[PDB]
């Protein structure tokens, strides 16, 4: 019938879904680890690029 | 002739990869503007003549 009914189609939006929730599960967990206990002071390495404002060219 | 020629499952893939990039890129931009706003702000307020380290003269 018209019914679509396409297995590929239904496993590559299941497997995006999940790979999203994924990559962010592991950057969320990792900001975590290095947050307890561990002063990076990463605000300073990326408060770096705050002068490109303040530095212009001519 | 060809081996696939899919259309659909090239632009799936490429949505994908581009919706990936696009959720993070709305964390790590809310975490910024989450940071900016500490009360550890006199933190930067110093930092800024740090940079008088990496400011020579010419």
């Amino acid at each position: 019938a018209e019914q679509r009914a396409s297995p590929l189609t239904s496993i590559i939006s299941a497997v995006v879904g999940i790979l999203l929730v994924v990559v962010l599960g592991v950057v969320f967990g990792i900001l975590i680890k290095r947050r307890q206990q561990k002063i990076r002071k990463y605000t300073m390495r990326r408060l770096l690029q705050e002068t490109e404002l303040v530095e212009p060219l001519g």
